[PDB]
């Protein structure tokens, strides 16, 4: 069987990253253990994908991946992704392709939210970034304070809207005396549609 | 290439107020005109039970049958985490087919509701986002719902609940209204539906300070 899995969001958004499209093969046989890659970018051959190292299951089966880097730009501007699948096992080979969601972006909304007064009775409390109105679904969202990373949050996957663009939530736990310390954390988000792909929203006492 | 089952839980609010009916819903799928017949047998804790109700074969449009049986849980046993099994006998298989469904395994864990009003920055736009916040429930299932003036306020969305670090889970469901409705004064309220909540729910309410 055949899984093709698109970069992480991240990845296509920052020129210093490394977006890559994932071809992974599974219950691949001890007995037919070989399995080739052909990749294709809008149906042209291209050459730059790189085989990895294989894994074991607890089933005694074999999980082979392949991974192809890709251009920032391609992906963005929607180019096809179609990788092929040959083994001795397989009748023929299997393909899938994949591509950025289709349609007119749209930018995010970023609105910060102190933590409710009854949560104020707690030893943590929360801070929240809603982040709403944005196309395609592929975003990122950190914290920080004072240039630092903040790493005690959770954030959920988007949720399509009524109007047909996206909403999230992140949460970022802070001990209820920095809060009260006036420090300010601020909410990071990341977004094809964002101008230089990000914007940054704070949120204080 | 024989028949898959797949089997279903109850609603979560099916399993909260006794005024609904829980169901366990056992489906087969690609069953052939080779070989149509099919047998459920159905257990509670390995301990077989015969209540089910069990539907004639339907025809699709692949030509191949599905086949649905039915079986009512008490809502306690649910609860209590009880293991439903649907075994499917097909004599096409080689062996029957058995799947296990139950309430997810673990403490329950009551569910923190905090309504948060808009953002100011949000007060410029013709409509505003109210939001409820359910935190630290465990079982992920849940029911959560918006009403104002004892009327269903039905614009809104809700997230799927989210693991969080202490093994808990979150969410939040956004309403969307009106500013103008928001600045009146109107109150508008977060009603959560949990085996963890006193009676099964809770209800917590939001206007403008
Ligand atoms: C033996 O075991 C191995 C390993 O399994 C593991 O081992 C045992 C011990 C247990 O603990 C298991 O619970 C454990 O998982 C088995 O290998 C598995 O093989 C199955 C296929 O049978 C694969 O299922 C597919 O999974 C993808 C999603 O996969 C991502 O997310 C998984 C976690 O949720 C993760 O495990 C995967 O690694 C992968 O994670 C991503 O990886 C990429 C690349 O590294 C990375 O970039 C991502 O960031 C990363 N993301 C995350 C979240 O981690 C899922 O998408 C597939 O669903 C589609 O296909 C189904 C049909 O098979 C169908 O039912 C679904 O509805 C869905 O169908 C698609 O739907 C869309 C619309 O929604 C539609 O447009 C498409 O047309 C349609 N496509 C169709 C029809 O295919 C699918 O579920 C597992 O990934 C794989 N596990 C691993 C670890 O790789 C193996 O099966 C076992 N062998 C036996 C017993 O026979
Ligand atoms: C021939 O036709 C039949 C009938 O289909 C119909 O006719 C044909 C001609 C076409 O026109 C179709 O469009 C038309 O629908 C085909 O039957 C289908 O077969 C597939 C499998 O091949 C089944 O797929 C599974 O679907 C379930 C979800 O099913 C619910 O939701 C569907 C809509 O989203 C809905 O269509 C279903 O009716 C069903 O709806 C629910 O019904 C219950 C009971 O009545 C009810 O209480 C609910 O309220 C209702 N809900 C809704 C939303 O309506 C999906 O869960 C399955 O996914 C699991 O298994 C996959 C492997 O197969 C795996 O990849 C997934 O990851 C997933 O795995 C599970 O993951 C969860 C959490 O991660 C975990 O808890 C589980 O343990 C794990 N499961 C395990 C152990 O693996 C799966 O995708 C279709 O349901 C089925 N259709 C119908 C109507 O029965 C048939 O395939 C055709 N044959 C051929 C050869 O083409």
């Amino acid at each position: 069987s055949v899984f093709l899995f698109p970069p992480k969001p991240k990845d296509t958004l920052m020129i210093s990253r490394t977006p890559e499209v994932t071809c992974v093969v599974v219950d691949v046989s001890h007995e037919d253990p070989e399995v080739k890659f052909n990749w294709y970018v809008d149906g042209v051959e291209v050459h730059n994908a790189k085989t990895k190292p294989r894994e074991e299951q607890y089933n005694s089966t074999y999980r082979v991946v392949s991974v192809l880097t890709v251009l920032h730009q391609d992906w963005l501007n929607g180019k096809e992704y179609k990788c092929k699948v040959s083994n001795k096992a397989l009748p023929a080979p299997i393909e899938k392709t994949i591509s950025k969601a289709k349609g007119q972006p749209r930018e995010p909304q970023v609105y910060t939210l102190p933590p409710s007064r009854d949560e104020l009775t707690k030893n943590q409390v929360s801070l929240t970034c809603e982040v709403k109105g944005f196309y395609p679904s592929d975003i990122a969202v950190e914290w920080e304070s004072n240039g630092q990373p903040e790493n005690n949050y959770k954030t959920t996957p988007p949720v399509l809207d009524s109007d047909g663009s996206f909403f999230l939530y992140s949460r970022l736990t802070v001990d209820k005396s920095r809060w009260q310390q006036g420090n300010v954390f601020s909410c990071s988000v990341m977004h094809e549609a964002l101008h230089n792909h990000y914007t940054q929203k704070s949120l204080s006492l």
